[PDB]
């Protein structure tokens, strides 16, 4: 059944929808309401205590409540196997609509500095977890091993410097830089951030949140900008925003980094 | 050492721009392959669904088998590797058919299309056909897939208005009110995602992995529901009867579309 009698019994009144598996390997299910949706977040034993299991979200959902707009955890639950999330509806637009005909590049890495800003505003102290990248490299290593990491085109594509993942993975294990832990949101992009009257008003997407090095989501931010926006002196924007002068080597570690995940 | 694809097929593919299909297709991951002259498809399932008819390997037999008896892609490389099965194969001739009914307002040009495939998948011989995919395959696999939490269970075991405690007991009803069976050819997911255009006839077919013999009633089913779901008027489904020149078999009907909700 996969989820547990109590909860079917909580989300019948809803209309189910299976999500587009957006958050792949999580299945999503909105849960249309008449007065609001719910999502429901699974994700199955193979991904247990990594960044994708869900029952990491929810913890980072809770601590993270009065700290940042976050969706509020209704239902949490093991099932068979399962991790299963029910959550409320993130308040505002999602960024990625928001700004959909908007070719305003200034707008998304605005936004994108606020968050930096939000983010190093919040104290670490009792995080529940430690991204940091012994933590994440023994996980990648896991997946890896499991044949549950990411490998496609960008493994197979004539253009790639590493002959194959565990290449990649070599490179990331002898090539770790410093770190300087802050909060992390773990995949800080424009179809997890919500906006409302111009102000952040939500972030989904948690599992791979708590403590990491403060270049990890800045790299990200990068990443997004050249991907969309095409011209690099909006990059030079985004820094001067920031008021930091830039760590290439550190923006390219964590970039690499994100392939196989 | 954990590629998933071997160097051969690497190599085949590397004059090709990669792209994650829409991953309409799961639990295969597809992966269009754009390139100068023409586009391809890299199609691979993992080992849990060795044998079953989510496994690329029975789609590629399938496709070796139809090669001029319908028009399908053509199989440009197989392999086993690493426990994958991985499929590339040329692109489908012609347009999609959700695509040709994007905005043209022929409702009835869809079901003619669809009696068109009903008619043109009879005519099939199907003597040395390579599977057979009779209510007891069916149930079978369907078993398996359930012991290891394979099945697509989601939204339909969910709702308030499910006739099923849990997958089980629909697995009981399907198994003992199992049909007789006239086997023609099947394709197996028939559904306008599947099925190509091209001058007002069928041009190609994808997604073959659940094709070979199976009840007549089985694609016939199929074709009802994808034209109530996504035409609606009930006019259309009398149309389509009519096109084929037979009474529903309505008792049939509903039960291959239960059968098709755990896969
Ligand atoms: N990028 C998410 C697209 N759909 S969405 O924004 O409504 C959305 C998708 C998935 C989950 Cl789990 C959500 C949770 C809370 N709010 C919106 C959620
Ligand atoms: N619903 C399928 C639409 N995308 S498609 O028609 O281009 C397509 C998708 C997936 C695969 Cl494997 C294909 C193979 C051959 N031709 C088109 C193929
Ligand atoms: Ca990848
Ligand atoms: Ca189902």
């Amino acid at each position: 059944m996969r989820i547990s009698p109590e909860l079917k019994k909580l989300i019948e009144k809803y209309r189910c929808v299976k999500d587009t598996e957006g958050m792949s390997p999580a299945k999503v299910y909105k849960l249309v309401g008449e007065n609001e949706n719910l999502y429901l977040k699974m994700t199955d034993s193979r991904y247990k205590g990594t960044t994708y299991d869900v029952e990491r979200e929810k913890d980072m959902m809770l601590w993270l409540e009065g700290k940042l707009p976050v969706p509020k955890v209704l239902h949490f639950e093991r099932h068979d196997g399962w991790s299963n999330l029910l959550m409320s509806e993130a308040d505002g637009v999602l960024c990625s609509e928001e700004y959909e005909d908007e070719q305003s590049p200034e707008k998304i890495i605005e936004l994108y500095a606020e968050c930096i800003r939000l983010f190093h505003s919040i104290d670490i102290s009792d995080c529940p977890y430690t991204n940091s990248l012994d933590s994440r490299l023994a996980e990648l290593d896991y997946l890896l091993n499991n044949d549950l990491a990411d490998v496609d085109c960008e493994n197979w594509e004539e253009d790639t410097p590493f002959k194959d993942p565990r290449e990649l993975y070599d490179f990331l294990k002898t090539e770790k830089p410093e770190e300087e832990l802050v909060f992390s949101h773990g995949d800080l992009g424009d179809s997890n951030i919500f906006v409302k009257d111009g102000k952040v008003s939500g972030f989904i997407d948690l599992g791979r949140s708590g403590r990491a090095d403060k270049w990890y989501d800045i790299a990200f931010c990068v990443r997004s900008i050249r991907e969309d926006i095409g011209e690099e002196q909006y990059v030079e924007l985004f820094f001067d925003l920031l008021g930091i002068k830039p760590d290439w080597e550190k923006i390219k570690y964590y970039i690499l980094l994100d392939e196989l995940f």
